């Protein structure tokens, strides 16, 4: 209701994580880091690895105070598995769902969204004076 905007985005966040993203069909393998006992040259290839429980780690701890870097660090997980498998490769097929609904959802929540992000950054910028 008030002062709770930062709670308020990041709880939204872990929902369309666990909710939409975690739901694509055979999404698993992004759920949580790459095992290196399965892809033994995966962390030798791939220099920023990223993962749907690394991102929300992120979110507890408030990591993203707008859209922008949370996409950053989702998109991230497109690029990885492109440079890992292949562009047509079924991992990076599946990979290139969970980036669609989680655009999709931003953009159902557009507008909800926005007032959220402005009222943390400016009481981010109130905060700082002092
Ligand atoms: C070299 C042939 O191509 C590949 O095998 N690549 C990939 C393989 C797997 C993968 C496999 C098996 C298992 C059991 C898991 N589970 S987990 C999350 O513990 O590591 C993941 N994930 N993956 C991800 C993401 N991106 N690429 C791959």
């Amino acid at each position: 209701s008030m002062d709770d905007d930062q709670v308020a985005f990041s709880f939204i966040l872990d929902n369309i994580v666990t909710q939409k993203m975690m739901a694509v069909p055979d999404s698993w393998p992004f759920h949580h880091p790459v095992n290196k006992k399965f892809v033994p040259d995966y962390y030798k290839v791939i220099v920023n690895p990223m993962d749907l429980e690394t991102i929300r780690k992120n979110i507890s701890k408030h990591k993203y105070q707008s859209r922008e870097s949370f996409l950053d660090d989702v998109n991230l997980i497109l690029a990885n598995s492109v440079k890992y498998n292949g562009p047509e490769s079924q991992y990076t097929k599946t990979a290139q769902e969970i980036v669609n609904v989680c655009y999709q959802t931003l953009t159902e929540y557009d507008e909800h969204l926005t007032q959220l992000e402005k009222d943390i950054c400016t009481a981010k910028e109130a905060a700082l004076e002092e």
